[PDB]
């Protein structure tokens, strides 16, 4: 059973019209906001759930406000049933989007385009010394609005760690951690279960794209860890860029050369993306597939 049945009304404000998802560590809902008369979502999780993400999705969500491709902060609380977070509602995720299509691919229009959007957004989380460790399509969404509908958003930051420590140092790596985020898009060093950097996000950002532009992932079929670790480590990753544009050979090259302390070169990323494009007469007002 839900944690909050429809038209609950969550501190005199938010009143709960359907659940559109959650899963892992909570559910997320479409509420009305009563006083501002604007659709909202609303994240939930039970009180009495072993892991607490709802006060990292905050501190993060907060952190980032005034940056692009974020939901605007509404609200937050707790009780003794549940804790809450209330933030601006957006149209489709990626994984949906992409799911939808005749052949389960984007064009590289839309995978470039959507490359550089999700990427200013990891560039972002970054700057405000925090790893997302959990990107994916799903936690991708465009717009719902007819000033949005255009624009990416980072949707979720409940698997979120602050690399940056009270001095605005690089803190130390633990010599092991607890894997985090999804097989399907995990870096190497994650399934080895390794500290995870920025250049672990930048692995899942790579994959995603692979995905976007071929349809499928070698290790798809596969939902053991140490089975698709196995497979991700033995695998020659210069294979996953037989349907890529040539320069993705630079930004994979890149990636594997980075550790948890050295800044990746989100520009060099960037100028892959902005280079593909050119290079195949790609404009930046094109029409997303889904508009198609
Ligand atoms: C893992 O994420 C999902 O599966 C999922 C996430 C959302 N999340 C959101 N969907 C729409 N607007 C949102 N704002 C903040 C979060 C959010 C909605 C539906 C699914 Br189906």
């Amino acid at each position: 059973a839900d944690i909050l049945p429809a038209n609950y009304v969550v501190k005199d404000r938010w009143k709960v019209l359907k659940k559109i998802g959650g899963g892992g560590f909570g559910e997320i809902y479409e509420a009305m906001d009563l006083l501002t008369r604007e659709n909202v979502a609303l994240k939930v999780e039970s009180a009495q759930q072993p892991k607490q993400v709802l006060k990292m999705e905050v501190a993060v969500l907060k952190k980032l406000q005034g940056k692009d491709h974020v939901c605007r902060f509404i609200g937050c609380g707790r009780n003794e049933k549940f804790n809450y977070v209330v933030m601006q509602l957006q149209g489709r995720n990626l994984a949906d989007l992409r799911r939808s299509q005749p052949r389960g691919t984007f064009t590289l229009s839309t995978t470039l385009r959507l490359g550089k959007q999700i990427l200013e957004s990891i560039e972002a989380i970054h700057s405000v010394g925090f790893l997302h460790r959990d990107i994916k399509p799903s936690n991708f969404a465009m717009g719902r609005l007819p000033s949005t509908y255009r624009k990416c958003y980072m949707l979720d930051f409940g698997l979120a760690r602050q690399y940056t420590n009270t001095t605005g140092d690089v803190r130390p790596p633990r010599n092991v951690a607890g894997f985090r985020g999804t097989v399907r898009y995990a870096s190497v060093n994650a399934h080895k279960n390794r500290e995870m950097g920025r250049h672990d996000d930048l692995w899942s950002l790579f994959y995603m794209l692979v995905e976007f532009a071929v349809g499928q992932l070698p290790w798809r079929k596969i939902k053991d860890k140490e089975q698709v670790g196995m497979i991700k480590e033995k695998y020659e990753h210069r294979m996953l860029l037989k349907h890529m544009p040539s320069e993705f050979h630079l930004f994979l090259d890149h990636i594997a050369s980075l550790d948890y302390f050295t800044k990746p070169d989100y520009q060099l990323i960037m100028s892959v993306f902005e280079n593909s494009m050119k290079e195949r007469g790609i404009a930046e007002n094109e029409a997303f597939d889904w508009e198609k």
